[PDB]
């Protein structure tokens, strides 16, 4: 059981983000594995863990 | 724009999550910022930015 208390607030851009507001305690999930925010190939948009992703760059 | 590559599947189990194939390449957005999987005191599932919080112990 991990926790967290916001410092911040914090207001979601949209309805896949979570608002929080400032001192509020939230419990920690999937063991802290981080997320990035991408969007698809169809204009698509969600959050993938970062772990499996691979950033492509100029060689 | 900045790009990543998916190395394996990914099933979301969220409508916040998107399902994504191996090799499918994305567009990373928000200039990469980290992202936690949270519930907060209501019991909802979300995300929130992981650098607006303070990770709290007991002693």
């Amino acid at each position: 059981k991990k926790y967290a208390k916001s410092k911040y607030d914090f207001v979601a851009r949209n309805s896949s983000e979570l608002s929080v507001m400032k001192d509020d305690v939230l419990e920690i999930l999937d063991d802290r594995r981080q997320w990035w925010k991408v969007r698809n190939a169809s204009g698509d948009s969600g959050f993938v863990p970062n772990n499996i992703l691979d950033i492509m760059r100029t060689p």
